């Protein structure tokens, strides 16, 4: 088409090049063969160390840290350093490490963010990108985006308005996605919507990672929503799911409202807790939404966005209806469970998804599979090292 | 005829920038930067300075509890933003030198298989033999200039950690650049591993090197010998090869053998003989007297141990214009088994350090032993006894192997001691911290600026007196007998710049003719960790 | 649990972005591209036109003395910029497809390792056995959806040419690429060397391929099997597999046996009996009659003689009603040794058992003509100058109209040529051939001979198969892009003496096919990428590749 | 302070390494380098040599009708396998100099916007002002030793060609790479396009360069001054600018100015100078005697015949111990109004001025050869067939063996051929031209005239210059490489009748040629590649770049 193209260029990863690569680097784990094959020999030490021994010296290095938010950064320097290990190592540890990766240690990470950035995670898309969404969106070097988690920052947890810095939720989520869900973390997008912040403290810490002005309202903000909205359409497709998070309950409702008609889009804050609250029986964003599904048919959410996520992708479903709200609550009704089963929960309730998606006429992934639960597990992203050639 | 390696080289852009230490800025990238590099959207909107980079960084790494925490938080920084790394360190050298340097690089080396994090250096084994040039051609800097090299044999006072002695040559190398502003491209660290005779590490999951005990004789020789040909061949005559951490007569037969036909130097013999000689020099224009009016008596006659000593006749006997085998008549050293040939002077046998200081009564007392708390009450007494400010030396590494510390020095002889030590040190008097670094860095720039093709032991004499002269009455009122690191940049192009002009009266260099000003010379190739801009 | 390839992805610019042949525009690039992308200084300051630069090259193109300097000129092109390359070819196909396709092909393929120049296509040889996988995984494109494969053991009527063969299957898919707007990064070209028999490549330096004699049986299987399943294992099950240049005995055997577990065609069997149905289709149309009432003769009977003779019956058998069987009857086949007839049955090769019907042994063409008195005459011997004048004169005097198709290959292997064909028949014949003829003048008027090129079906068919995801080929399919094919030729081209509508309009040609496969495959329930669009010819030219050249980020 | 482009280093493999021309072998990638790098079954079986790829190029080379086919075909390759293409040249150079140099290079320049394929050099433009710098950054090689820079003004006899003048650094530096043993990674050709006067281009479609006419004074001078600063900047104190093609005037001008601040050639003025000398010194070591008992008569007097004629004054000073003004006394010039001679003086040129001596005043080229009687006749006029029957023979009636110099360029603006030469003297004259012209048969003898070409010096002159880190071009130094070639000529030639030695032996001359500069540069104090080696000719061969293709691991 007319639109511009990023022109990439595609080359076998060899020495520092794959070490670097956190999709590829197997760190001590390459075989003699894989580092005679790709010019790494002699930049490792001569130990083959296995993905399960570098779990564990990853953990015991971890419970040394003294402070949570240590914990965080050394998981987060972890995720772009060696994807696979850190996927691996949060599935099998998972009840010791969500209160670090996730809440509560994530929103303390939102608050110190610019004082403790490190690797870069995720895309910001601010109002000085205006009339240019799209150029943003084509230096994000996966083209084949699946599901997308997007902030304004403006309502963190129980933290308020942490602006730029809210980043750490959608970075969070989105491994949780993974983790907990099976979704491709390539497939994966964390958004930031940086529009300002009404924070004063973030507004004059020399830290903040933001623009240092109050937030847009209004029409300006409006037109800067339209304009991600549409460019997420165009350069993703139809497909891609868009959840939304952490906004003000008002902006939320709104945002809902309008997209949910002409995009993939759920609110994990509204319809993932209305959802795992329904799941648990069997006045704002939680309030209404809980009472709304209620009327309709630990209570963390991580119980049913991954597993809803997962349905809607491999359905490739392009709307989220509440009947799929009711078929995620009734899947984990039938299994709280612990989260050390977590992966086979998510199945089940992705499976549910994925049906209601085609009875709903609301699936692209047609025909529909005979059994949906071996189907979802099929597609689940396993974080075991790849042999290399 | 020998086989290359095709190299493909392109932009750096996006995540390929992010990711390369060498031109990653982090936040610091303008947004000119970011346009032009497919940047925008990947870093939050906020430019932030170098200069805010390195405050948020130093606050993080004051939280950690441990010091091998800031170790590692400091690897993982080298490995993703070397400008910010060596920009920090230099500023900062005081306070992080005990985390990135000695002690903590030697606790790093012993758990180095379990903290491992981004790869650095490059490791030679025997599994290489017949291929060492192949493993060479691996690393992707063509020009090196300075090899630091090990085989982990005597990892400070710690002894054989085989493999995991890769964390001192990586620890040197960051000090070439940030004391002695020799390139980070032009550096590299090298470890040889033949096995360890360490029980634990064999033993220990998490050890990183062949699991056997060390290879000796011929099928060590043959690795060594073809690895010294392989550097010649592959990176010239004019780079220098670094020997640290070898067993001592490993260390020496090695120094012997490859000091006719390569640049060598070796740090635990030659860069402690110039540190403690330049120590001497400044002790004695604080305290008064000569090299030769003094006694000496060692604790410890391995590398270190005559090391120092060979170099104290040598200085000796350039001031007296006597023979050198007269020079030596008045040092003295005491091994494990008691009171390395050529100070076997006639006299009694004794067994125990006390009795040796009291039979020959010395003045100047150095401990390179290995072993901690062998300077007691009763020996740093008698030091007290015989002299009025005795000069003792506490060289041995880590901390704990120490003969004494800062405050034993002081109190036990009533605070009259001329106080060094090689372990970090609080106030108590400012105890001098005869460290090595305030020497290989200008000597190593020296040798890299001059186009020095060997090193000559005059160049050791021409950096002590270097360093001696930038000992001032400002250090000496608080004790300490060497200038602070606060201005070890200004040290090291001193001591480059006459380590520099002895290579040229010598005949030795070929960046020839030699600039007028070689202290401007040396500071104009100096590497400044200042961020480049970029196209 | 198989290896894979760790690929490394970064931006193109400076000479990255100049030696990719995907990105590469040469001079088009504009002064914003060339700044953003780090090429400022080094391309002179002028910025030049897509459309200035095929200028420039059919100029130069046009001054090589000799047909293989045009061919290697345009290889060299094709490598270097793409979009450019198929732009070109799209724009003059008429005057480019005798030097990229037949007749200038079938030289370059003997010339082969002579003219050797930029890589092409993948080669897995007896040297892969046990690593076909591992080959395939060195192929930059991960998503495949067309592989055109050879054997090169015929190559034209040119016969075995090894290695070199991969001259074929490279023009073949510029032509999915340019005609049929099959995405060029989805085209992938393979020779399988197992040697050959062509002594005078044996004593080549400059042949390219295992200096060895052609393997057969056991070792030969092994590796086609090894072969097939790592082209499912890797490309999954909805990738075409165009079999192409493989000898008769084999090409069936392969068609036989892939065709039940892959999606599968051979256009020397399927793609030229499609052709060639259209061609009869559109020849009818122009002349008058039906398929039923002619009596069909041919010269040759083996891949393209046999299986253009299958398609003709089943055609016949669908418009009558009648069975395939009685279809047959009027089809009659002379091969090396004469009419295949019932006598000779137990020495026939099983390809051409359904045509041995009862009657005489005839020993010539001349009195298989005179016997059988056909009213149509199809050359797919191999061998030239075989539609002699006496031939050629007896279907004039048999015939009102007689339907002569000369469609052997290179233009040296016509059966006979278009200027015979109309003087001959003093302008009365309905001529085709393979290879390409220039008009002729005959009496006061112009005939334009009909080309009856594979490169009118296999692109569309090959588009229609992929846009409707079809696991399997089915006949009917073949017999869709014939009547689509027929239903382009009018009156418009009738008038010239053309059966065939011009190459100048193969877009469109290619997307009506493409429609029709895909309604087929859609209508069969072998499709899979489901729900069928409601215009199957809109969405076929929704999915064609342009080669517009691209604006830059 | 100044912005640093960021690069990014990696191992080539797969297609990276097939499209990068220093690294790719074609063929004759080995297959353990096939395994290694990722190419197996990106080629086909077969590992073909390098000496074989030569055989196959130089076979397709000599099927092209037109010279400009060959020219295009060779630039192909450059850009396509470097090494392929030095052996390739190095090898057959007699053949490919007229091809890839002189005269098919001029032809190149005229059509370099019609023929256009890789890229080759860098432009700087009159956009770029401001920017040099800036363009610098995106040439991929750090450390240039050589560049050949032109703005195209005067490109060979051709005139004003503008931007299209980038043919003749590209071909400049194809020589300094294989004739001197320049690297070509440290090699980088520069066109500064100014615009062009050229009307014909500025109305050509085609053209590549600024549309505009050629910019003068302070806009021209503000480029130049920013480039060669720029040049210093990024590539230091001992990069080698070579001036080519520039009009007299500015030719003048830059090296007066750039010579003071840079090290700087132009090989137009002082390659020339020092060829001619070359060929001088040689045809005296044929026949006897010295330079200082020649008398000497040039038709022309522009920058050839006056540049020439100062180095043979300046040699015989040296020789003699005598001032240049006395030297200059038996030299004689005659220009487009005669005889150049001290009555005229008020109207010459000033730089003809040294050359205007006491005579009566001569109109035509046989009265100033009957009266002057010269020993030595050399035509730089540009005008051909001026060296007549009657003028020939009157050389060879005062001369025993008169040396005739034809050197004026191509072979139709020729002065006399070789044929004539030698016809018109009965095989006396010691001939030589600027062009080729075919070998003489005269008597029962074959007579080969050697060339005045450049190519000759200008290679090893180049190397000498880079080998002793020269920061200077001295006279001396043009003096040393003619007296070095001078030494290669020997009997083994002169038998022929050749003055020059052949270029088959280029290296080695090239070799003694660089020694010779080399020593002349210690000698002076201009080197800084301190202390000079005691054997120049082997270091110099030691540096020499080979182009037999790597190992790769």
């Amino acid at each position: 088409e007319e639109l511009p193209v990023m022109p990439w260029a595609t080359s076998v990863a060899s020495g520092y090049t794959l070490l670097r690569d956190p999709r590829h680097n197997k760190g001590l784990a390459f075989t003699e063969r894989e580092r005679d094959a790709h010019y790494l020999r002699g930049l490792l030490p001569p130990a083959v160390v296995s993905q399960e021994l570098q779990i564990k010296k990853f953990m015991n290095n971890l419970r040394q840290y003294q402070l949570p938010i240590q914990c965080y950064m050394a998981m987060m320097n972890l995720q772009e350093t060696d994807e696979r290990l850190f996927y691996k190592l949060l599935i099998e540890n998972v009840v010791e490490l969500l209160p670090y990766v996730y809440t509560p240690t994530v929103g303390e990470a939102c608050q110190k963010y610019g004082s403790i950035f490190g690797r870069p995670q995720g895309l910001y898309v601010s109002l000085k990108d205006k009339g240019r969404v799209l150029e943003v969106l084509r230096n994000w070097p996966h083209r084949n985006v699946q599901v997308i988690c997007v902030t304004d920052g403006e309502r963190i947890l129980g933290l308020g308005d942490l602006g730029c810095q809210g980043m750490g939720i959608p970075v969070g989520k989105l491994a949780l996605y993974t983790a907990l869900g099976g979704v491709d973390p390539s497939a994966c997008l964390p958004i930031t919507i940086d529009v300002g912040t009404n924070n004063e403290k973030l507004l004059n810490d020399e830290f903040y990672i933001g623009l240092r002005q109050k937030r847009a309202r209004g029409e300006e903000y409006d037109e800067l929503m339209e304009e991600f909205m549409a460019a997420v359409k165009t350069f993703y497709g139809e497909k891609v799911l868009i959840q939304f998070e952490d906004f003000a309950n008002h902006n939320a409702f709104d945002l809902l409202e309008k997209y949910s008609k002409t995009h993939l889009v759920f609110n994990d804050d509204i319809q993932g807790t209305a959802s795992v609250v329904l799941a648990g029986l069997l006045a704002g964003e939680a309030g209404t939404g809980i009472a709304e599904l209620i009327a309709l048919e630990q209570s963390n959410n991580a119980y049913i966005f991954p597993g809803l996520g997962l349905g809607l992708v491999i359905s490739g479903a392009v709307r989220v209806h509440e009947d799929m709200l009711l078929a995620a609550s009734a899947a984990l009704a039938d299994q709280f469970p612990p989260f050390t089963n977590i992966r086979k929960i998510s199945a089940y309730i992705a499976a549910a998804v994925a049906a209601k998606a085609y009875e709903l006429g609301l699936a692209t992934r047609l025909p529909p599979p005979k059994d949906l639960v071996a189907y979802a597990e099929s597609c689940m992203y396993s974080p075991v090292y790849r042999n290399y050639q």
